[PDB]
């Protein structure tokens, strides 16, 4: 077929030669060269920390490190909250080839220990929040070796910071200036390793190589961002995943100031975009959600902002336009992404906005839509298993070919899993699972809504409502559910509380079938599909 795959267009920037860590090291240098070009910004504790300061502490932890004896057959792991702090130990990783594994600072002890039992970190960063956990960690995984404060001049606690770490390693004469960073294979050696459905979360390996891609579309006119002098971001979206990862480290390739935040509030965000004079604001789904409600923000001049993302996260055209016309914009740019594609492969293009539309395939990638059943690729405007392929997927979940297998094909194709099609134009168009709708003999009812109401029930945990199909009727309300531990409830009780919520028309008269776990896809979103196959296989 050919024309039915969707290429992007040629990059802006060529790829550039070198590792991520050659790369970053690169840009850095020239501005640290020049004094008060600011790196990040904490909006908190109003503290800029510029690219000289930034630059040279990268490049003592990379000297520290290899002097103490990490190199690509290590990797450590980054625990904290956004922070001036966070990426200097990335950085220093990245540039001697060290794999760096973010944490979730917000992971309790067992999702703590589930993460870096896959990245087996030898050494660990962590924020003096963070340490009390990490340490009860430690005592689980022997490979652990050496904890280091991250916010901390002097030691803390009988542990070292990144400074006197750094002190006690570094050769006498270091100059800063002279280092040399790593030069490796920027494919097979790991550069960051992130944390990802059902199941325990898993870790994505990704090569310097995705990395490598993604500084092409950072500063891309059309999919990233222009290199204008004076470019600043406020970044609300955790550094740990991928989207605040990747579009940082793309940033400081830019050359652009950070602004960040680890705790969201309405005025702070508001008064920052204002005073920093920000062009572009990072935001999570739900804070899309929250903005479409503020009604402070024509009190604030911000007349720099020009755009407002949502990185790898699809947003809802309703919600889309509510917050463009709450900041007075044309639109908002959104994409769509997973972490086993490192960022964004399909972003909306500038200049070039669509309603309801979640972008176009980026520069180095090609996408398709297949049949759910032959898997063969299907045409302009159909429906189908959106697949992407480019240089910016996974290696490969550590320590897992199986599900790796499972995702990526033979052809280097990833299946995400979620349903999509393109139009004439080359838009993509994610389907929107929370506007199924269920049709009972022509009524219609939002399995949200009947979910909504079992997540309601005591006795019920998780619930996914999906249309059991029903040739008298067209489709029959059914759900599968997941009881809370220790309680008990029959099909009939979950079918009549609901009859006692709901008009005639959505009873769940397809009925119940009690799963331990509902199943998801990888976006984070329930998986309609899977809940009719059980739905089905069950009802004889």
């Amino acid at each position: 077929d050919a024309k039915n795959i969707k290429k992007g267009p040629a990059p802006f920037y060529p790829l550039e030669d070198g590792t991520a860590g050659e790369q970053l090291h690169k840009a850095m240098k020239r501005y640290a060269l020049v004094p008060g070009t600011i790196a990040f910004t904490d909006a908190h504790i109003e503290v800029n920390i510029t690219y000289a300061e930034y630059f040279e502490m990268s490049v003592r932890l990379a000297e520290a490190m290899k002097r103490y004896g990490l190199n690509t057959n290590h990797r450590i792991v980054v625990c904290s909250e956004n922070s001036l702090q966070f990426f200097m130990p990335v950085l220093g990783a990245l540039f001697i080839g060290v794999a760096v594994a973010p944490a979730n600072d917000i992971y309790n002890e067992r999702e703590l220990l589930n993460s870096m039992n896959i990245s087996q970190p030898t050494v660990v960063f962590v924020s003096k929040k963070g340490l009390q956990k990490i340490l009860n960690v430690q005592k689980k995984l022997p490979i652990i070796q050496k904890i280091i404060i991250m916010d901390s001049k002097t030691d803390y606690q009988g542990f070292q910071s990144m400074y006197t770490f750094v002190t006690s390693h570094l050769p006498p004469g270091f100059n800063e200036y002279d280092f040399v960073p790593e030069s490796f294979d920027r494919d097979k050696t790991i550069a960051l390793i992130m944390n990802s459905s059902t199941g325990l979360p898993k870790g994505v390996a990704l090569p310097h190589r995705t990395a490598c891609v993604r500084f092409s579309h950072a500063r891309d006119p059309i999919f990233g961002n222009q290199i204008i002098p004076d470019t600043a971001i406020l970044s609300v979206v955790p550094f740990h995943h991928g989207f605040g990862m990747f579009t940082t480290l793309g940033y400081l390739i830019c050359g652009f100031r950070v602004v960040l935040m680890y705790r969201f509030e309405e005025e702070l965000f508001l008064r920052s975009l204002q005073d920093y004079k920000i062009q572009s604001a990072l935001l999570v789904p739900t804070l899309f959600s929250f903005f479409a409600k503020s009604t402070l923000i024509d009190k604030y001049d911000l007349s720099n902002l020009h755009e407002i993302a949502s990185g790898g996260a699809p947003l809802s055209k309703e919600v889309g336009e509510a917050v463009a016309k709450r900041f007075h914009l044309p639109g908002i740019r959104q994409g769509y992404g997973l972490t086993e594609t490192t960022s964004a492969i399909l972003i909306t293009p500038e200049g070039d906005d669509k309603p309801g539309a979640v972008g176009k395939v980026v520069p180095f990638f090609e996408a398709k839509v297949v049949d759910l059943d032959t898997g063969k690729t299907l045409g302009v405007n159909q429906r189908g298993e959106l697949c992407v392929r480019g240089p910016m997927i996974m290696s490969g979940y550590v320590n897992n070919p199986e599900a790796t297998n499972a995702l990526i094909d033979k052809d280097g194709w990833l299946h995400s899993g979620d349903i999509a099609y393109w139009d004439e134009d080359e838009h993509f168009f994610i389907v929107d699972r929370l506007k199924s709708l269920i049709k009972y003999k022509g009524y219609q009812v939002a399995p949200a809504e009947l979910e909504s109401i079992l997540l309601q029930h005591p006795n019920i945990f998780d619930a996914g409502v999906a249309g059991l199909p029903d040739d008298d009727a067209g489709e029959l309300p059914a759900a599968v559910v997941v009881l809370e531990h220790g309680k008990t409830m029959t099909e009939k009780e979950i079918v009549d509380y609901v009859a006692s919520q709901v008009t005639t028309a959505k009873k769940l008269r397809g009925g119940v079938v009690f799963v331990d776990e509902v199943p998801k896809g990888l976006t984070g979103k329930l998986d309609a599909r899977k809940i009719r196959e059980i739905l089905i296989k069950a009802k004889k």
